[PDB]
């Protein structure tokens, strides 16, 4: 990484069709040659954030993956159930920061660049190891950017 990243194409054609029709529910980006964006994962709402978990970090323990989740959250608030259906998108990014520095250098510059190509996305939030990436941390992240 020397600073400044070169997004793939895997990440447009994602990005205009979870844009639209949005059957690519949530796209996992990985880092390309620690110097270019890529899409190594895709999933949509056939597996759950458990299936998510498990396959990630079973792909790779300590690297750099991203992920931008468009998804319909209901929102109730005051005991009323009206559930205000909300979709949101949200960037994540799954790296161990505490680990080799090699490897967050590569993160450094690729965090902003692929806000570039996935602009539009509410919130950014990273997470490094598997204490910080669980299904209920991603809630947590998801639901503090939202309005009571």
């Amino acid at each position: 990484m020397a600073s400044g990243v070169t997004v793939s194409d895997v990440c447009k054609t994602t990005y205009e069709e979870i844009k639209k029709d949005k059957k690519h529910r949530y796209v996992i980006f990985y880092i390309r040659d620690e110097k270019q964006i890529d899409v190594e994962t895709v999933a949509d709402r056939n597996a759950e954030y458990d299936q998510f978990l498990e396959d990630i970090q079973k792909c790779g323990p300590g690297e750099c993956r991203y992920g931008l989740f468009d998804f319909e959250y209901m929102h109730q608030c005051q005991g009323t159930s009206e559930s205000s259906k909300k979709q949101k998108l949200f960037l994540m990014s799954w790296c161990p920061d505490t680990a080799k520095v090699k490897k967050k250098m590569l993160y450094s510059s690729s965090f902003d660049a692929l806000k570039k190509s996935l602009v539009g996305v509410q919130k950014y939030i990273q997470a490094t190891d598997l204490s910080e990436a669980s299904r209920e941390a991603v809630e947590e992240k998801l639901r503090a950017t939202d309005r009571q």
